[PDB]
């Protein structure tokens, strides 16, 4: 059809990634600007996710598209091969990504991935916010606060509880206006004395730009209880579809279009694809051992994304003005030039700043030198 899902990982029996696959579609010249949007949505199986992302695009695909008319056997998570560009004035630039967790399922444990790796999660949960939905959110704020101490910049920006088939709005009304009564509810009162380590509602601001909830209405009993649906839009209720709209909207176009933020900066889609098999490595170990740091992970591909940042510059700085159509011929100071490239590849490099520590930085600008000054060792003499 129009576009497909594409698989990233599998599970049964390893847990592979598609290197090529994932590369095979975010460096298509959306290698830019600002991955961002980067919108996710996790939990429990079958508790509707992969149906509010299909009216995500049945309703997108025409605010950047056409402005008017027109996992089955594995886990991992799923990027559509759409993808979604814009802007200025000020921007950006920006593409916008969809995945939507799946596969093996029995929150099934990839809700970390689908939110290490994203702008806006919508933490998809069903009838209410219960305190074991809140204990999947521990290997994060602590995660993130280490780094609140290392990078000073809290990570993550915005989580969207998503409450499906609310069903006391006298109460809490449906939407935004409730979903900020009863969350705000939830992590106060519990943080009073009845549980331990979930008291990290004392914690969550700091490490999230945005925690917000949502409640929806239950659509109705006719696709609650079906099979493979379609009939017609008159089958769902209107008290849903008058959500979606307020729902869809708030969370897309800009600025509710959301930046994701390594470190405390915007990242490109040419990293994601660096970012994605960092994680992904340190993930069931990539031998055995979890999980906190991760800071060791994020880091590390904090970091080498930006040697691979400045490593395409000095080629594509050296080999223009310092070779190629006037080549590698003694000079003999192409070294002097090279000196200087070099140093821009350095002088221009601390960009200011990603992280990870100190002797745990630097000790890449030495690989670096290294891996640069391995062309005035070169080539053929
Ligand atoms: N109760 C309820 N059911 C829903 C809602 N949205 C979709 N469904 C039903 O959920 C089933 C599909 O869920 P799906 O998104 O594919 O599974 P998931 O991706 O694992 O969450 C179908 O029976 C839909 O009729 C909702 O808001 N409430
Ligand atoms: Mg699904």
């Amino acid at each position: 059809g129009s576009a497909v899902q594409v698989i990233n990982a599998s599970e049964e029996h390893t847990f592979v990634l598609n290197e090529d696959a994932l590369s095979e579609v975010l460096m298509r010249d959306e290698v830019k600007d600002r991955f961002v949007c980067v919108v996710s949505v996790a939990g429990a199986f079958r508790k509707g996710k992969s149906f509010l992302l299909d009216f995500f695009l049945r309703y997108m695909y025409s605010k950047y598209v056409h402005h008017d008319a027109t996992e089955r056997d594995t886990t991992g998570i799923l990027m559509w091969s759409d993808i979604f560009l814009h802007d200025y004035p000020n921007g950006d630039k920006i593409a916008i990504i969809l995945l939507d967790t799946q596969g093996a399922f029995d929150c099934a444990t990839v809700f970390a991935l689908s939110t290490m790796l994203s702008s806006v999660q919508i933490y998809n949960l069903s009838q209410n916010i219960q305190e074991d939905d809140l204990q999947h959110l521990q290997l994060f704020t602590e995660y993130g606060r280490l780094a609140l101490a290392d990078t000073g910049k809290k990570p993550f920006q915005r989580l969207q509880f998503l409450v499906r088939d609310w069903s006391f709005p006298y109460e809490a009304e449906y939407g935004a206006l409730g979903g900020d009564k009863i969350l705000k509810r939830r992590l106060e009162v519990s943080d009073k004395q009845h549980p331990e380590l979930q008291s990290l509602r004392r914690h969550i601001s700091s490490c999230f730009t945005e925690v917000a909830c949502f409640l929806m209405p239950h659509p109705g009993l006719n696709v609650a209880t079906n099979p493979k649906f379609d009939g017609r839009l008159q089958d769902i209720t209107p008290e849903f579809k008058s959500s979606l709209r307020s729902l869809v909207p708030m969370l897309l176009a800009p600025d509710n279009l959301v930046y994701k933020e390594i470190s405390g900066q915007r990242v490109r889609a040419r990293d994601l694809i660096q970012y994605f098999q960092s994680y992904m490595n340190i993930y069931k170990g990539n031998e055995l051992p979890e999980p906190k740091s991760m800071l060791v992970a994020t880091a590390e591909a904090n970091h080498l994304t930006a040697v691979a940042a400045a490593k395409e510059l000095y080629g594509q700085l050296m080999e223009e003005v310092c070779g190629g159509t006037r080549p590698y011929l003694s000079t003999a100071h192409l070294q002097t030039e090279h000196l200087r490239v070099k140093d821009k590849a350095l002088f221009q490099f601390a960009a200011k700043r990603k992280m990870g520590g100190e002797e745990f930085t630097e000790k890449f600008r030495k690989q670096l030198e290294d891996d640069l000054e391995e062309v005035f060792t070169n080539y053929q003499a």
